[PDB]
């Protein structure tokens, strides 16, 4: 019997699938993380990790089993226990990952491990090509610091959808979550940047939200205008 910690998958393209995860941060509420797997081809392409690595497993599974095609990549998106916990589950499978070399620097001090691979970024937010080789359809974005200082995003090529991972909030969201870590000052303009990036997007795809229109976007700058 499929059981509540087992992962949840929502077709939303033809070759893009949502995963979904419950997590424990202990004294706190257990809570869901999305990432995505993509269909580029003969291969897989990932975007997050789910909370553990047991529950990456699973997706991995799932993906040989629904998909059957390898998993050539993983980008992730931040050095924090639900985008980047199973690493070593991707490594296992060997998968190569990458992340924000940003995210590489802070995984030790976030006890994550890091990814192989290091991604760096223009001035205008796009990824360096050279960084982000066979991306395929993954358009990858730093829209500046928001959730985190080295928060990612991931654009779809060929469909509707940019991911935001923890930057964006659904549309009747009443907190940006928790801002520990976040850059209160820059959230605001770093969620616009995020929504130029992509204008063509019409599905908003984030961690803990499922996916909403472009107001999540427009939301959630304006919930970030009022920390400034
Ligand atoms: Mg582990
Ligand atoms: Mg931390
Ligand atoms: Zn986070
Ligand atoms: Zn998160």
């Amino acid at each position: 019997d499929q059981r509540f910690g087992d992962p949840v998958f929502r077709q939303l393209a033809p070759n893009v699938w949502q995963h979904t995860s419950y997590l424990d941060m202990p004294g706190f509420g257990a809570v869901a993380s999305n990432g995505l797997i993509v269909r580029d081809g003969g291969r897989v392409l990932m975007v997050d990790t789910a909370g553990t690595d047991a529950q990456t497993a699973q997706i991995l599974k799932w993906i040989k089993q629904e998909i059957n095609l390898p998993v050539a990549l993983a980008v992730v998106t931040h050095a924090h226990q639900d985008k980047m916990g199973g690493m070593d589950a991707l490594h296992a499978a060997g998968i190569a990952t990458y992340a924000n070399a940003l995210s590489n620097q802070l995984a030790p001090r976030e006890g994550v491990v890091a990814a192989q691979h290091s991604l760096t970024f223009a001035a205008t937010g796009w990824v360096e090509p050279a960084t982000a080789p066979n991306f395929g359809p993954l358009k990858v974005f730093y829209p500046g610091p928001g959730h985190t200082s080295d928060n990612i995003t991931v654009g779809i090529d060929g469909t509707d959808i940019a991911f935001g991972g923890c930057l964006i909030r659904d549309s009747k969201a009443k907190s940006l979550g928790n801002l520990d870590e976040a850059d209160t000052e820059h959230y605001a303009a770093s969620v616009r940047a995020f929504g130029a990036a992509f204008p063509k997007a019409s599905m908003i795809v984030m961690s803990h939200f499922a996916p909403d229109s472009r107001a999540a976007i427009t939301h959630t700058a304006r919930m970030a205008d009022k920390l400034r």
